[PDB]
């Protein structure tokens, strides 16, 4: 059955208030008082936050409330908090054969959250990695907001992008983002050049950390 | 409410059958014959495929079926096909504050190529980083399929969770996945132990990589 149309996404700021709509028809949202809403943080389990149009399970913040008018239902969130950032869905009892149809979901981004520069950390090819005749440098970028980051490499004060590989900013528990830039090199080209560096640029600023061939007894 | 735990990840090949479980209590799964299963493709709307434990709404193939025994419910998909690949959730009616509790979901992977065991590489704290009174270990996981892994860290045969951040696996060019996990530590904790080890599990198979403070003798 065709889903209940919902805004693909919405954005707000801490303390603000947002409304997410769920468009139904006289056969569902508008035919009964059985509309539910779910909050779902990807990776986690969906959570029932509203049922029977306006019922809010105990344990669910009063900042959330639901309602409907005609064939459209809405979920309103007040005093937006960073933790409200998640996906939200609606569903309704239907007059057809389907016992319950669902909305297509709405991703709610909570902006305004504090900014922060990344704490890049450069690693030299490990001992074992060198065994398999391999050598890769790791530029660990962590605790930064937004997930906006651009990285470059220098081979003895000379830009070299032959072997660069950066990951897509994965979010973390501390809510800040993290990513790693790899430089798949040769145990040959590493034990040759003097020192490799990593230049991470986050929101205008730019940080650098260099590492050179390490050897011991 | 506490999520009804279900397997994080399961895989199957075209034509085979797979079974996913949902664990609950006498207050929910056990207390009613109101278990549901939903199929959800990321980006799309959740689709109800099983309700009332074993009931199947119209339009839904006979390949899907549910059942329960005590406090554990189960979904079975037979004659697997590429399209069945998605996140699956269960839910049950419940007594108490919230009317319906949901499971954490299970990502099903219908094998479309041979499985690739993960290649793991562990990096020790750089001397440079150590100076700044910081200690970070990086664990790299590459070329694995299905794209799911769990990562754990140990200190001389003992668990660790503080400072443990692990990324989401991302699909690579070669159609296989990668991921990484780092562990923040104090140069003390580092030197304080004989060694730390990274444990990666893929499809039940677990491999380890260990590192020791000892750099020079």
């Amino acid at each position: 059955q065709s889903a209940l149309p919902q805004p693909a996404s919405v954005s707000g700021s801490p303390g603000q208030s947002i409304t997410i709509s769920c468009t139904g028809t006289s056969s569902d949202v508008g035919g009964y008082d059985l509309v539910s809403w779910y909050q779902h943080h990807p990776g986690g389990a969906p959570k029932l936050i509203i049922y029977e149009v306006t019922n809010r399970p105990s344990g669910v913040s009063d900042r959330f409330s639901g309602s409907k008018s005609g064939n459209t239902a809405s979920l309103t969130i007040s005093g937006l908090q960073a933790e409200d950032e998640a996906d939200y869905y609606c569903s309704s009892y239907a007059s057809g054969s389907t016992p319950r149809i669902f909305g297509g979901g709405t991703r709610l981004t909570v902006l305004g959250q504090p900014k922060a520069a990344p704490s890049v950390t450069l690693f030299p090819p490990s001992s074992e990695e060198l065994q398999a005749n391999k050598a890769t440098l790791v530029c660990l970028i962590s605790d930064f907001y937004p997930g906006a980051v651009t990285v470059a490499w220098k081979a003895d004060s000379s830009p070299v992008k032959a072997g660069v590989e950066t990951t897509t900013p994965s979010k973390q528990s501390n809510n800040k983002y993290a990513a790693s830039s790899y430089l798949s090199l040769t145990p040959e080209q590493w034990k040759s050049h003097r020192s490799y560096s990593c230049q991470v640029t986050h929101e205008g600023s730019t940080v650098e950390k260099t590492v050179a061939p390490t050897e011991c007894s």
